[PDB]
């Protein structure tokens, strides 16, 4: 299983039909990939939940403005948002090989030594670590 | 103002941004055409809601199965809905004159003598009334 | 292997990036349920077409009407097209039992003994046979 | 008439409908903005193409990779491009008022008296001048 996978796999799809919000397990990893997110714009925000017993997280999707000309859907905020590092196929990297995701136009989080951090606070902090994901 | 068009754009635009439901100011005639919409299958239904003393109708959304592979977007049951005969440019078919719609795969409704009909029932009944709206 | 429903998925595909024709392997099969298809609206039409040998049989797509407000996008012909009979789970149907497919505003394909018939004209004929696709 | 808004609308509108290229007529200026375009890779190319003596432009536009799932559409490169200084309505911004467009996830394209810049080049020259259009 690869909970991290399937947490923005349910973050995509419930942006791609205009949801307000969705509950995915809680976990402090989760909690944390979710604080990146919402600090850097992706998301609203995210709120715990207990769901009779059951801790969850629940995520509160953004969207931006209307579209240019009579289309109700709003535009997107998440493009894409994709695993990289995984069960069975790892992707380490070190400071010096942190790569800029699209150009500079993209955010890739990294899980560090220093914590889960951003690639642009991995490469300040000076530390490499596992690509959880890249986002845009 | 339009009255029925706005109604008609505020169920075609919930439904782009797959709404549950969409609130239209509530009225003896939009009962009769969302009575016709939801029997021919392109809403859920409808609850008459008075929020704050104005009445409301409270129209629930259908959509269909998910699509064929990974997309998250149901499939649509209301593909295509407008207003034909708008106000300063109405129109009015005499039963002979009530056309097939898309084939005869879309229905029109007309507001007749006879109550507000669907194509085949104005045929039916062999009345005429004005073209109210197209839908498939 | 199943050809038809390989073709139908071409089609469909095609239509959701809005491509002007695809070309899908020849067969006589084939060239009957795009000659429907075609009588029907759901396509432009087809053409036979070898390319270095291979027959093929190039399917010209249809469009319809602009959107309402500057969305550039048409709306779409096909809606839903899909496969009942199959490969390992065939579907037939007596002339008594012909389905109404989407209560009246949709057409299904039979492959009967008078050849590749709509639902309504297989009514017609008096004739039943292999339920081959749904379409709208 | 808005010439550079034409332009941005018909490669906008171009890639709503996965268009392999859309032609501009042509310009010193156009050629600019698709060079800076082109190199932080929201369009494959241009070629100056000349049909029937006036010149035209054909913008050879970009796509990423297929969706997760059968899901037929390409992920778009170019998910916002809007003209900010329109004329009647003009912005110029002198170097340190260069905004950073979509927190540093987006370009803005400048026109100055060094040329054609992007918000970064800008900045890296120190220059100021008009805000063009902004593309992320």
């Amino acid at each position: 299983t690869d909970p991290i996978a399937d947490m923005l796999t349910r973050i995509r799809n419930a942006t791609r039909v205009y949801k307000e919000s969705t509950d995915v397990p809680a976990s402090r990893f989760k909690e944390e990939i979710l604080r990146i997110l919402a600090r850097e714009g992706f998301i609203k925000g995210y709120e715990r939940v207990d769901v009779d017993g059951k801790p969850y997280l629940r995520v509160y999707l953004k969207y931006g403005p209307r579209r240019q000309g009579p289309d109700p859907r709003p535009e997107q905020v998440i493009h894409h948002i994709r695993r990289i590092s995984k069960p069975g196929r790892r992707v380490y990297v070190g400071v010096k090989e942190i790569p800029r995701v699209r150009r500079g136009l993209g955010i890739a989080i990294l899980s560090t030594s220093k914590g889960v951090l951003t690639d642009r606070e991995a490469r300040k902090l000076g530390v490499g670590g596992e690509l959880i994901c890249e986002v845009w």
